[PDB]
């Protein structure tokens, strides 16, 4: 599924992500928005052989089991297929446990690089929410 902006920063909002631990919903909005242009079906291959998954490009080194990750570790205890359904419900529940290891949302790139310091609310502007 591709969602719209409002589309997804309205389901974000109802699955608990506005102000989840301090990042304002158009953190997550933006940070949707350069990982996966909003497609959950969106899948990348990196250079140590882990893939990320779905709408927040979740590794599959630390995160989900995709079964071919060598020696990868799967602390959201989901199959990375999970990562890729138009229900969000998967991609929220283990990113809530991503931005609560300690990094925040600096584990995201694409948000430290394109969304950090930057005038995120924008991304939720116009939506009813």
């Amino acid at each position: 599924k591709v969602f719209g902006r409002c589309e997804l920063a309205a389901a974000m909002k109802r699955h608990g992500l506005d102000n989840y631990r301090g990042y304002s919903l158009g953190n997550w909005v933006c940070a949707a928005k350069f990982e996966s242009n909003f497609n959950t079906q969106a899948t990348n291959r990196n250079t140590d052989g882990s893939t990320d998954y779905g709408i927040l490009q979740i590794n599959s080194r630390w995160w989900c089991n995709d079964g071919r990750t060598p020696g990868s570790r799967n602390l959201c205890n989901i199959p990375c297929s999970a990562l890729l359904s138009s229900d969000i419900t998967a991609s929220v529940n283990c990113a809530k446990k991503i931005v609560s290891d300690g990094n925040g949302m600096n584990a995201w790139v694409a948000w430290r690089n394109r969304c950090k310091g930057t005038d995120v609310q924008a991304w939720i502007r116009g939506c009813r929410l």
